[PDB]
RNA sequence: UGGGAGGUCGUCUAACGGUAGGACGGCGGACUCUUGAUCCGCUGGUGGAGGUUCGAGUCCUCCCCUCCCAG
């Protein structure tokens, strides 16, 4: 069957209970098709305090995390995982993750993931073991735990057998690099506002047509920086011509 | 003054995570920061405590009840008194950057709402949601990553508890020992004297922020000091 | 509203001139789930008149509606 295997470095493995246990991710757990193994630090210090910081050279902002044991849980974690596995550091300074990053990251069948926290990790240390930086956006979080569990949850959807039977069809947004197009479920009229006959109509050929001209007017009105670099069929660019003229003029 | 965070999910004890662990962890224990959860399945009324239907239209995939998940939100957003703005985690919203974080750390009350499977109705969307966010530009299984992750952002910003401060990316960071696989500590960081040293972190912001996201650097105002420090950089970067 | 072609459940697709079926949809139900998975019932059609024939979705006439070709 398929299989991923994820090791994370972190002074917080509990955390990453909400990615395993629960929703597709967590069954693709309880599948195998997706396996993540935790080490943290603090298992890894000599320290009879069981302290996993330390003070930054030039005095300053907080706290750096201290280097021996955070070091000593990568050399671990990659020995375990043995041969062919990138390590990815999580931080702001890495590269900014976009859909075609997720397909590249997906490309791996082991990854480490090392979560920082506090000031962040001693620079030798990414030069030294990091492969990969990632960022999950332009913001600043206390921790790379959550960062991690979003990655891996963004490569998850991408292992075969995860979403179900046949999820070719499943649609979710930047799937195929466009905006989805707006859902409706029961009931068929609330709180004024009703569902687009269309979808009512059992008429197969209009409803997928319409769900096209919803992604390419959706994408187009709000984030047509996608629309820049795509590749498209003559219907999408006579369907996306239809919607541009259609809420213009 | 403290943060409170409404959040409508179905798997509110992901919510852990962030309360139970580090820095948001320890604002918890210290009521600087309380998130209250409402699952829709406790609103549902049938044998199967039911929280999904299939879209109109038909084809694979399933889409939240609009039910449970309208009264839930009702519920919370009564708890919640006056003021309380309803955001809607979604990849088709506002990506969240540091600025509209600072925008959503005004807010003395939110409340999040977590999708699940194929999404929620977009009825919902128009007449219950006030504004959606999006962590980036990448599809994930739910919002709860992304309603912690916005929590955790935010709650940085909560009294009693930097990078992108100034529009830059942080500086490279160093702690004992001295020498690490043969690599040293700058100089600088060690010599002891406080302005070379802030001299230097600057310089470095700027390069890094430069070489790897140029484009922050577009919309900004560099004072003086800034701009002959990237000046420098630029100059040993390629000499 | 000129010259060709064509009408079957909402849609798609079958039926020798012999009891109109299937898939999807819509409604509803089981799975005993977090099932973005899979099953199971129910609903529903020959556009309308004539006529031929023991019998017509099928063949003939007319009417109507629809597509294609220059309004
Ligand atoms: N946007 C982000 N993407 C990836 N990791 C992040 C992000 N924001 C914070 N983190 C991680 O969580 C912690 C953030 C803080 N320790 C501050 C980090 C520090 N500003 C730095 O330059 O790395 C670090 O471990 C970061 O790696
Ligand atoms: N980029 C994102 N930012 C914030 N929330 C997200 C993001 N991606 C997915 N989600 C959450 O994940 C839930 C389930 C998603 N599969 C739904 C995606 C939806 N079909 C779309 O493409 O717009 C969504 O309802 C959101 O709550």
């Amino acid at each position: 069957g398929s299989h991923m295997w994820i090791g994370v470095i972190s002074l917080f493995p509990e955390m990453f209970k909400a990615i395993t246990e629960f929703g597709v991710t967590g069954r693709a757990v309880k599948h195998n098709l997706l396996k993540v193994e935790c080490w943290n630090p603090r298992d890894f210090t000599f320290d009879k305090h069981k302290t996993v910081d330390d003070r930054p050279y030039g005095g300053g902002p907080g706290m750096l995390m201290m280097v021996q044991p955070l070091r000593d849980a990568i050399h671990t974690a990659k020995a375990a995982a043995g041969e062919g596995a990138k390590v990815i550091y999580l931080s702001p300074q890495g590269r900014k993750l976009d859909q075609g990053g997720v397909t590249e990251l997906a490309q791996n069948q082991k990854l480490i993931l090392v979560c920082g926290r506090y000031e962040g990790i001693d620079e030798r240390l990414i030069q030294t073991e990091i492969d990969e930086e990632w960022s999950i956006g332009d913001y600043v979080l206390t921790g790379g735990e959550l960062p991690a569990m979003t990655l891996i949850d963004a490569v998850a959807r991408f292992i075969p057998g995860v979403l179900g039977k046949q999820a070719s069809a499943e649609e979710d947004s930047f799937a195929d690099g466009l905006l989805d197009c707006p859902h409706y479920t029961r009931p068929e009229v609330l709180e004024g506002l009703t569902v687009p006959p269309v979808l009512m109509s059992g008429h197969h050929e209009e409803i997928r047509k319409w769900r096209l001209k919803q992604s390419l007017q959706r994408t187009w009105l709000r984030r047509p920086e996608l629309l820049e670099g795509l590749a498209l069929t003559d219907e999408q660019r006579k369907l996306l011509k239809e919607a541009q003229a259609e809420h213009n003029s």
